[PDB]
């Protein structure tokens, strides 16, 4: 059910659409030094984007589990109101979670969404829980480091603050009132290939 859309995901993207991503992922990383403000995830819609990353702009991009609150979904790019009744959504002007320094990748996602769970339990994450990420060809292993709350208007604090290499989840805090951002931050730890026989242990763990 979930896992179909990830097997789907999975199956189609071949080493060329593969390496078409990762380099289309970069250019809009590149871009960003020119870019300025994140916006609110939770405005709302969003603006005007273009990530030129997809000749589709809804194709999932990557899939993200957090096997301990049983979170499984897709992630697309850009975070309006379709896409996060949908799934996950990549917050428009931070990078894409690549590798290297001074990344901070933010994915969105909804805290009480009328049909869906997605990122309603973030606040029982503890340090070291594991986050897998999968681009296709790979996944990404991330672990819990620690968290913030913040104002909606404080987009400052969504961009990176370190050279470590970071992943972070919003969504809306508190129930109902939801006026602040739940922000959990998570380490990059290791890339695992799927060529290689380890990362069959990974998947299995990961998206089942």
């Amino acid at each position: 059910g979930q896992v179909k859309g990830h097997a789907t995901f999975v199956k189609s993207m071949t080493t060329e659409m593969y390496q078409e991503q990762q380099n289309h992922s970069l250019a809009y990383n590149q871009r960003l030094a020119s870019q300025n403000r994140i916006v609110d995830p939770f405005l709302a819609e969003g603006y005007e984007v273009n990530y030129q990353v997809s000749d589709d702009p809804d194709a999932v991009y990557g899939y993200l589990s957090i096997p301990s609150l049983e979170i499984m979904e897709p992630v697309y790019l850009g975070a309006d109101y379709h896409h996060l009744g949908m799934g996950l959504a990549h917050v428009d002007g931070t990078p894409l979670p690549l590798d290297g320094t001074g990344i901070r990748s933010v994915i969105a996602g909804h805290r009480a969404e009328p049909s869906h769970v997605f990122f309603r339990h973030l606040d029982q994450l503890k340090v070291g829980d594991a986050l897998y990420y999968d681009n296709g060809q790979e996944i990404v292993e991330y672990q819990m480091m620690d968290t913030e709350i913040i104002l909606p208007s404080e987009w400052e604090k969504l961009e990176s603050v370190s050279s470590k290499n970071i992943m972070t989840l919003i969504t809306c805090d508190p129930i109902p009132t939801f006026n602040k951002r739940l922000l959990v931050n998570f380490e990059r730890v290791a890339v695992y290939q799927k060529s290689d026989p380890q990362t069959a242990a990974v998947a299995r763990v990961a998206f089942t």
